[PDB]
């Protein structure tokens, strides 16, 4: 039979662009749930889908929004095989600027939707891979998750949980033949300035300038395009023993062995100050 | 003047050594506002800061629940110096289980207290810190925000991101003057099986057995007095460059870099299922 997936976040980006190459895989080993927080926004993967020729009925749109765990309850109930093979937990939000500029529920929000969705999605398609001894989960981390970016706090706070999480959870899935991985991603091609400068004083409105404009550089320098990162998952996918991590990108291992070698983390400190702000 | 120190989650544990520890410094250069969530729990602190015979004055016990901004400006407003010299974010809840196993009140929980409530403490105090150009944050950290830890899954992901919102912030902070810094400290002296056994499948319930009883044995060979914890603490402060972190121990170095040198996370994960299963 087709291996069944269920991936979350598929309204754009690596979601849209992993959804639709599985269900347009060429030799149809996949049944695709592409999950979308409102159904309002399908019509890119829609668009995507035709362009690709999915056959009909190798991709499914549902709505799960992470942040209900009835939703995610609904969700499942509506994978007419009655198994997951393939989990990919991928919906996120990002979070920019000063930290006291942040607004308390778009904290709170962050770490609802990135962690706790995650763990909803975890406690919810887990205990049937874990009883049937199969099941392979992805979940898309960042280099954010890896190292800290100014003025990616609570960013990178959410997405250094996913890692500890994710770990965490390798530790004990490790016997059970249940297969757990990170794919961790650079940049893939996918408030005002007044509000934010009332919110926080001039030298750090001044900081987060030189950080917007170093940001916009490394992008339209490194970028990678949805379909070599959506290909990562794949290779994960289709290894016997897959890893805990893999990586997209090769361009920001330098850092994280610095940061990694300096556990008082005095060096990841200067060298990412000057790597941003010069 | 004393230099004003604002301590969160006093009622027991690091903070309530700490909180004595300063305020009964022999030099009386320390001010202490120890604040606990609930008023109630204050009597081992008072019982504490008599023993080692604190000057009145020396400490103030103030209400403040870090889940609550309210909260945590009404605290702020009590600081009757109109100023913190430094800022101790140790607040903070465990949660230990099989993740299907713990409630999403439970788990929200964790992070809105450990995640969110530090994120609250950050944009109440370091706008004045950073307008200053002086002042010190210490955040409590854990060997569990550095490496993943089986049953430990919420509680990793919730110190891992204080990880990645601390070393964010500090790459912004590093010219302002304002230092901030983790104290990782490894074990410190400081639901029921029917109901665990009801929400996982009996392999992970046997594990889950194991773990306890190996981490109990560490905890019984290695957990430290708080008195030396606390004294890393006040290291941290009188360090004129003080560093992003602070070890109170080596003795899960090794992990860590063992952690650290194989990205792709396969050591590490072999490495703790051995160490905490056998
Ligand atoms: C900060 C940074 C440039 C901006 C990058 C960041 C990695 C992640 C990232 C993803 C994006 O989509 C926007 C650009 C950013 C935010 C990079 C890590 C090192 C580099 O200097
Ligand atoms: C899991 C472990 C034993 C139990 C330790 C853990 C570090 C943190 C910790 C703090 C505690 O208070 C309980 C014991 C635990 C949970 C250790 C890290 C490696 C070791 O094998």
């Amino acid at each position: 039979a087709r291996t069944v997936v269920l991936i979350t976040g598929c309204s754009s980006g690596i979601g849209l662009h992993l959804a639709v190459r599985l269900a347009s895989d060429p030799s149809q080993s996949f049944k695709v749930y592409a999950t979308l927080r409102d159904l309002k926004t399908q019509g890119r993967l829609w668009e995507a889908a035709r362009a690709l020729a999915c056959p009909p009925g190798s991709l499914e749109t549902l709505q799960l929004d992470v942040r209900d765990s009835k939703s995610v309850a609904a969700a499942r109930e509506r994978v007419t095989e009655g198994r997951v093979d393939v989990l990919v937990c991928n919906a996120g939000l990002g979070l920019l600027g000063p930290l006291e500029a942040l607004g308390e529920d778009a904290v709170a929000s962050v770490l609802d939707v990135n962690v706790v969705g995650t763990v909803r999605m975890l406690q919810a398609f887990l205990p049937d891979m874990k009883r049937r001894g199969s099941g392979r989960v992805l979940v898309t981390g960042s280099v954010g998750g890896l190292m800290g970016l100014p003025f990616n706090d609570v960013y990178c706070a959410s997405k250094f949980a996913l890692e500890g999480l994710c770990e965490s959870l390798a530790v004990l899935l490790l016997p059970f033949g249940v297969h757990l991985s990170l794919i961790e991603c650079g940049p893939v091609h996918t408030g005002s300035p007044e509000e934010v400068l009332d919110r926080t004083d001039i030298h750090t409105f001044h900081r987060f300038y030189q950080y917007l404009a170093h940001s916009k550089q490394v992008f339209r320098e490194a970028a990678q395009n949805p379909e070599e990162v959506a290909e990562v998952f794949l290779t994960a996918l289709r290894a016997p023993k897959p890893t805990l991590r893999y990586f997209t990108t090769e361009r920001f291992l330098p850092l994280l062995r610095m940061r990694l070698d300096d556990p008082s983390g005095s060096n990841y400190v200067t060298a990412m100050h000057r790597e941003v702000f010069g």
